[PDB]
């Protein structure tokens, strides 16, 4: 007489976040991914927290791991068996964070982003590919980090020209915003794009600070802004 | 050749890395070598699979809360309450395994070849935790039967405790986790005053070793004021 719904899925997904059991949140994710339509603003919501709460506590294992290894190789008198020890465990968590983002990107690419109707809906998918590309290219080296960094510009160039028709004190725009000129200076060595576009998006925000702010504090917000206005004339 | 020295380092980079699922596979490596654990290899063990069963009871206790919420709403849904039980019986299930995999190792290979009075204590506590853990979730004479054997393994570290000071840490560990093992299972609370005050009072006994010889002066005075509080408490 009555099968499970669409709100009983989610609400697992929400059950999953307050038990932090993030891996059996990624598998219910993929079950409401599998199902045809658009996902809600909660929805979206949910399938970044599931994500980035996996590939989080990985990625922080991987500045600890390989701060090891570098200090076995920085050694008076290095032990090669105890390097190759690191060596491999690092490979193998390079081999899950690979993974990981490999499950998200042929979702994105397969399912989410030929389906996707909204202008605010395109610019958080193709934000969240731009983010996990980024995050392959960390680790990768040579010919290997240019191909996956090639692909990752290419997904955030699409998510800037969307984002332009979005009100510019919008989280998806500002996130995009600090995600693009963290990707110029981490990972591509270009911080002149990355001082130039940070800025142009705080310039917007300030501007706009005045819709944030309630009508009690306008006031605070417009002498804000003339600060901002005087550092803007200065400087030249 | 794989040794010893090469595990307990990679033992030790599982604990660095927070990646403990590993640990257990490694810790369990360590087990089928010759020879009794030592006393740092005895200590990564209590590490590995308490940072396992530990993620597992915080999300139990925070489940359980929601569900005797879901249960006594003006509204409740009985589709939601089933979508918990299931998935409670998952937890429920992993919360098995993790103590059915350390209790039949310390009833077959831990406890049978352990010869110091050091490590035997250690062993003992270890059994009476994860034994403890069960009787946790565990309902009806289910329940009766686990904390049957969790009794005789508290009682079996508590006579060989004794010969250790009073200010020892796996003295101290075991006062604290007996006394949680009667309020908390047994519901005795007029037993668990009976054995922590018994241990904190042995304690600032001998506290004046457990300090420095700058700050001795502190510990007499604070040995005066458990003297004090002690016979003020009676009439």
């Amino acid at each position: 007489a009555e099968a499970f719904t669409r709100e009983d899925y989610v609400f697992m997904a929400q059950l999953n976040e307050n038990a932090e059991r993030y891996d059996e949140m990624v598998e219910t994710m993929r079950k409401i991914s599998g199902m045809e339509g658009e996902l809600s603003d909660k929805e979206r919501n949910l399938l970044s927290v599931a994500y980035k709460n996996v590939i989080g506590p990985r990625r922080a294992a991987w500045r600890i791991v390989s701060s090891i290894e570098a200090k076995e190789k920085g050694r008076q008198k290095p032990n090669a068996k105890r390097i190759e020890q690191i060596r491999v465990y690092r490979q193998k968590i390079e081999k899950e964070l690979s993974d990981i983002c490999n499950d998200i990107l042929k979702l994105l690419q397969e399912q989410f982003v030929p389906r996707s109707t909204n202008a605010d809906a395109k610019v958080f998918y193709y934000k969240m590919q731009g983010d996990y590309y980024r995050y392959l290219a960390e680790y990768s080296s040579g010919e290997d980090k240019e191909k996956i960094a090639g692909s990752a510009l290419n997904a955030y160039n699409s998510a800037f020209e969307i984002s332009q028709q979005l009100p510019p004190t919008h989280p998806i725009r500002l996130g995009l915003a600090l995600n693009f000129s963290v990707f110029y200076y981490e990972i591509l060595a270009s911080p002149d794009r990355a001082c130039e576009l940070a800025r142009k998006a705080f310039d917007a925000a300030i501007t706009d600070l005045d819709k944030l702010t309630e009508e009690s504090y306008k006031d605070s917000t417009l002498i804000m802004q003339l600060l901002r206005d005087n550092l803007n004339l200065w400087v030249t």
